[PDB]
DNA sequence: GTCGG
DNA sequence: GCTGATGCGC
DNA sequence: CCGACGGCGCATCAGC
């Protein structure tokens, strides 16, 4: 509500930027723009106001000013009436269909879901899958929802070996009212990085299929899964929506650090490892190591939960629900 | 496009 | 058939 | 003024 004009027009940009420009660093210089000025308290007068934040430079404050004036960016009226450029953009929306497919599709008259439809035969598997279920994966899931996606995951985890750990991460740890999708951490005693276990994965993967609960696959190998999954229906009632869910198969010894990285938030995460250096420490997804006074990264340290990297790098416990920033 | 080295 | 490159979505 | 800006796992392609 605050600048919602403005991060509106970023946001657009910086698709554009990404979608159909293909200039990725320029797609994340407008997003983290947008990020910056939303967090801003004050209703911008300005560009040159806006330039005082971080992420936010000349070019942004000119278009800020133009935006402020006329209630548009004339760069961004002319994006709109691009056939071509609309629908690049638009087509991106399909899961597995990026930049490059998108100007391939546009290219041979490919516009539209409709298009794509009768075009099936020019899918690969994942963009067929991207493209059935278009309308579910672009919906958030309740956070009601989340905790029972969760017992059905956990419990049946818990059914293929008592010994695994699994680990719901993303917003949803964070306490968020609702998810964009569910991220599953997963582990167990018998994997660490020293370790010569092709199957733990999919007993898993298998075990969540058998029960009804992953419908699709859209890639899985012996670390990483990536598919779709649905809630039981009422068997009476309105059947749920399609969701995405991800499962990574981590070592235990790296498990505590992987928790962590994918709670995050992205800016948290970016504070933690800023502060870890200022202590002698440098953290990355996997590992935490002391920093010899050359620079030089010594050993992992050992890790047997979240708390323990905090206690190295002398922060009090941060709840998830407080790792905003 | 914006940044820090 | 093999390998490394590229596209994709986290 | 300059290159960095995240980079990993998996699927498919390109070029032998
Ligand atoms: N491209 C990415 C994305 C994430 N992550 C890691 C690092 C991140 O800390 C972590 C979560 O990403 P997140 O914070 O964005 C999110 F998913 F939780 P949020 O979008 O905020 O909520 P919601 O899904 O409802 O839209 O995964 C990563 O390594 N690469
Ligand atoms: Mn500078
Ligand atoms: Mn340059
Ligand atoms: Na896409
Ligand atoms: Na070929």
């Amino acid at each position: 509500t605050l600048n919602g004009g403005i991060t509106d027009m970023l946001t657009e940009l910086a698709n554009f930027e990404k979608n159909v420009s293909q200039a990725i660093h320029k797609y994340n210089a407008y997003r983290k723009a947008a990020s910056v000025i939303a967090k801003y308290p004050h209703k911008i007068k300005s560009g040159a106001e806006a330039k005082k934040l971080p992420g936010v430079g000349t070019k942004i404050a000119e278009k800020i000013d133009e935006f402020l004036a006329t209630g548009k960016l004339r760069k961004l009226e002319k994006i709109r009436q691009d056939d071509t450029s609309s629908s690049i953009n638009f087509l991106t929306r399909v899961s597995g269909i990026g930049p490059s497919a998108a100007r391939k599709f546009v290219d041979e008259g490919i516009k539209t879901l409709e298009d794509l439809r009768k075009n099936e035969d020019k899918l690969n598997h994942h963009q067929r899958i991207g493209l059935k279920y278009f309308g579910d994966f672009e919906k958030r899931i309740p956070r009601e929802e989340m905790l029972q996606m969760q017992d059905i995951v956990l419990n049946e985890v818990k059914k293929v070996d008592s010994e695994y750990i699994a680990t719901v991460c993303g917003s949803f740890r964070r306490g968020a009212e609702s998810s964009g999708d569910m991220d599953v951490l997963l582990t167990h005693p018998s994997f660490t990085s020293e370790s010569t276990q092709p199957k733990l994965l999919h007993q898993v993967v298998e075990q969540l299929q058998k029960v009804h609960f992953i419908t699709d696959t859209l890639s899985k190998g012996e670390t990483k899964f990536m598919g779709v999954c649905q809630l039981p229906s009422k068997n009476d009632e309105k059947e749920y929506p399609h969701r995405r869910i991800d499962i990574r198969l981590i070592p235990k010894d790296q498990y505590y650090c992987g928790v962590l990285y994918f709670t995050g938030s992205d800016i948290f995460n970016k504070n933690m490892k800023a502060h870890a250096l200022e202590k002698g420490f440098t953290i990355n997804e996997y590992t935490i190591r002391p920093l010899g006074v050359t620079g030089v990264a010594g050993e992992p340290l050992p890790v047997d939960s979240e708390k323990d990297i905090f206690d190295y790098i002398q922060w009090k416990y941060r709840e998830p629900k407080d790792r905003s920033e």
